[PDB]
């Protein structure tokens, strides 16, 4: 089994709310945890990649695959790893080339995780 | 086996320079391999763009901590990540560190990831908290 | 005038609903151009750093001073050198050493020019 | 005279090295260049990095297309005071049809980093 399966990303869902915008889940075990006890950061990061990826490809619908090309992020508040996160996303362009995805990162308390940007190349 | 082991991080090593031996300001850097299965696979059969910056994130941990030794712990607050070219996902990256500022408070890496032919792969900067 | 006066931000007022706000106005005119004639994305990258440390500074109440520490910026759309620009920002993250800000620039149609975060280090004063 | 002109950019020039494109130039600064507590303002650096990263791509594609700052980064490592002057050299990480990449390190009279910043670059034809 690969990384993605093993992040276990559940309930994904693309909508426009024209505005594009998905949420999905991330149910959080041993997998995703550091040293301290806490989420990994990498696990974030990975969550936020790939859930935009998917997100693109689904607004392409056969047209282009999408590649992320940048990300970046800040992580805010630390996560215990336990129960689940959600990850938010707000596509800020529709562009022919590119599209850049604002992502945020909350608990089950909505308690803001991380911040996530990640620009995806159409290719 | 966690995301951390599964990565399959190998040769990790924190450094020195022999010049920055006699200055006040000693230059720190890491080298690692990450050896590629399925397991780092994003769809179209490159490397996922998500296990390189968890390899980056996790490097400059390691580096932090072997630096500071139990004076403080590394946490990852801050990453950006430029992915310059594709990497198919077979063989093994380099990830390879250099401090760029020895804060009180935080430790900022400049991360390269390359290819086996030395081709740079992404461009990653890491920011780090430290823990008492 | 230094750069600060020279960019022309207008409007500044930081406000909580504690959830902390900025919104803040520039003010274009040839000062703002790059060669082709669009609004200058350095110009853009500056009104977020400096309207970050204005709304830390006001959050502060003289007990530290905001320093820019780490900024990320997307631009995404054109614009050109002629009206306004609103900055808006929201504060991610309220931290005793730290302020982490959300800022997004739009046009007077409020379409989306550069969304930029920045995040502040707050130095006792 | 517009922003550009006023940060007083200097010495700007692009080379190769060992096909490796690089550039160097200066920034001299006035208190025009000054936040507040008489430091080196931040902003100035931003632009100085996306100004000179565009120039440079403009001057290797001289004039298939026109550069654009897409999408920049910077982490601020060392206050400066606002006196004298900053470095600012550039290395091109991706030559690509579409994107540059540059890595963009800001340094003070005496080398030590001050800002390190990099800046993507959108090619656009023109046309």
């Amino acid at each position: 089994m690969n990384m993605i399966d093993q992040l276990n990303i559940t309930d994904f869902q693309v909508f426009t709310d024209k505005i594009y915008k998905f949420s999905s889940k991330m149910i959080l075990s041993d997998f995703h945890a550091q040293p301290q006890g806490f989420l990994n950061g990498g696990a974030s990061l990975a969550l936020a990649e790939i859930t935009a990826g998917m997100a693109s490809n689904a607004i392409g619908s056969g047209q282009y695959f999408a590649f992320g090309q940048s990300i970046n992020a800040n992580h805010l508040n630390p996560k215990k790893c336990e129960g689940f996160v959600n990850a938010r996303g707000l596509l800020l362009k529709n562009g022919k080339r590119n599209h850049v995805w604002e992502i945020k990162i909350t608990d089950e308390n909505e308690t803001l995780i991380s911040q996530i940007t990640v620009v995806n190349a159409l290719v």
